Order: structure tokens, then C-alpha cells, then sequence
């Protein structure tokens, strides 16, 4: 079987970068690493939440 994958969302409230993006992953930790890399690649340094009910991460500066 292929692994079950989930779509995770990132809500970004940055100083210059704003909006939403998505990633697909087998688990939340994998998604978190992809989103933290995305934020670092775009110069975002903020604080984070994760809601397991909605599969949504949020970062604010």
C-alpha cells in the first residue's frame, strides 16, 4: 500500500509575507519541518501554533 497522506495548511501573518500555503505529509512532524523550512527560506521569524483538529499551522511576526 502507499502511505496515507494528509494535506496540512500554513496560515502566514508575516511582516511582508502574508497568506496561506499547503504541504502533503504522512504526519504532522514532517509537515512542520517543511513549513519551518519555508518560513526560514522567506525570512520569517515568528511564533507558531498547530491545531490537530484542522491540520493547520499558523505563524505570526
Amino acid at each position: 500500500m502507499t502511505p496515507a497522506v494528509t494535506t496540512y495548511k500554513l496560515v502566514i501573518n508575516g511582516k511582508t509575507l502574508k497568506g496561506e500555503t499547503t504541504t502533503k505529509a504522512v504526519d504532522a512532524e514532517t509537515a512542520e519541518k517543511a513549513f519551518k523550512q519555508y518560513a526560514n527560506d522567506n525570512g520569517v521569524d515568528g511564533v507558531w501554533t498547530y491545531d490537530d483538529a484542522t491540520k493547520t499551522f499558523t505563524v505570526t511576526e
